């Protein structure tokens, strides 16, 4: 009841919503420790500051929206915009000692499609908390806490942990159904009070620590409708950074489909050099100001301003696009990413 068993043997394993290994082995993993699913957690005694970069191995993010160790980061994405591919790139590229994944509320098919993106070397440092759509709501809700608790266990060993929860949206729908079942009323958008109060309690467990850390990425699944998602809204107000993927970029075959102007890192200025910050700011402005040259040629115009800002954007388009667009096998170290950024704004 509300305790799970943990240990190093969790690494490389598929684990259910309450922490039980799901692969059938004749020899069971050794999991000698019990931990509560809930933590007080790390009392502000004392609370830390985010001041070191957390490298994802994604040029657009590392370059223009740099993450920090112990940050809480949201990725907001609808269907068919390459979310799972981006999550895969992050797991394979991130500077994390241990990855704890919570895969909540999707069908087995989607789980296997994600797992296929992770090579043996990545899986070997992963704990995979998986609760598919068919599982009871209680199990899908608990998966978020199980994952968080396991991340804390590994943090406590001095590991820099990446907690990746796909998705807080489906966690919340599970927690909704549990809450309503207990007799809570709908307060906003079909959600009872319990789900809202759980969000900061979960997110506040990520963060830097004396030894080790937990940097957390939470996905928010966007519906192709105009219905308010109050869970996503509350998350927006808590996060330290947010990455937004758009259908508009996905349909241009622009991947990762990150809209830079809608994305932000509240910690970047604290974890990158002033020169890095300056180059990123120019790159962002160049991205925002760019306009298809076709549009001027078709009206016979010899523009070229003299409009300095717009002229550089066209001149630097291919460089900028090759920088922010990045294939799965298009690998880039943090050193290389920064060197490449300076090149695209030159
Ligand atoms: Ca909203």
């Amino acid at each position: 009841s509300h305790k799970i068993r943990v240990g190093d043997a969790l690494l490389g394993r598929l684990i259910d919503g309450i922490g039980r290994p799901m692969e059938s082995n004749i020899v069971a993993p050794y999991l000698p420790f019990e931990r509560s699913l809930y933590a007080e957690p790390p009392d502000p005694l004392l609370r830390q500051v985010i001041d070191q970069p957390f490298i994802l191995g994604v040029r657009a993010i590392d370059g223009l929206l740099t993450c920090g160790i112990g940050q809480r980061i949201g990725i907001f994405a609808g269907s068919g915009v390459g979310k799972s591919t981006l999550l895969g790139m992050i797991c394979n590229g991130a500077s994390a000692d241990i990855i704890v994944l919570a895969l909540i509320g999707e069908r087995g098919r989607e789980v296997n499609e994600f797992l296929a993106l992770l090579p043996q070397s990545t899986l070997s440092k992963c704990v995979l908390v998986v609760t598919t759509s068919d599982r009871p709501a209680l199990e899908r809700m608990k998966a978020a806490f199980t994952a968080t608790t396991i991340a804390e266990y590994f943090r406590d060993q001095g590991k820099n942990v990446l907690l990746m929860m796909d998705s807080v949206t489906r966690y919340a729908r599970a927690a909704r159904d549990v809450g309503l079942a207990s007799g809570e009323p709908d307060v906003r958008g079909g959600f009872p009070p319990s789900v809202f109060s759980s969000l900061p309690k979960l997110l506040e467990r990520a963060g830097p620590a004396p030894k080790g850390s937990i940097t957390a990425i939470y996905t928010v699944l966007l519906e192709s409708d105009n219905v308010n998602d109050p869970i996503g809204d509350e998350v927006r107000s808590i996060l330290d950074g947010h990455i937004v993927l758009t259908r508009e970029l996905a349909e241009e075959n622009h991947f990762p489909a990150i809209d830079i102007g809608l994305s932000a890192s509240r910690v970047m200025h604290n974890v990158v050099t002033s020169e890095h910050l300056r180059a990123a700011a120019e790159c962002k402005k160049l991205i925002a100001t760019y306009k298809n040259p076709e549009l001027l040629i078709r009206i016979g115009e010899y523009t070229m301003g003299q409009d300095p800002e717009a002229d550089k954007a066209i001149k630097n388009r291919k460089l900028i696009q090759n920088f922010i667009q990045q294939s799965t096998k298009d690998i880039s170290s943090y050193e290389k990413t920064i060197e490449s950024l300076f090149k695209v704004v030159a």
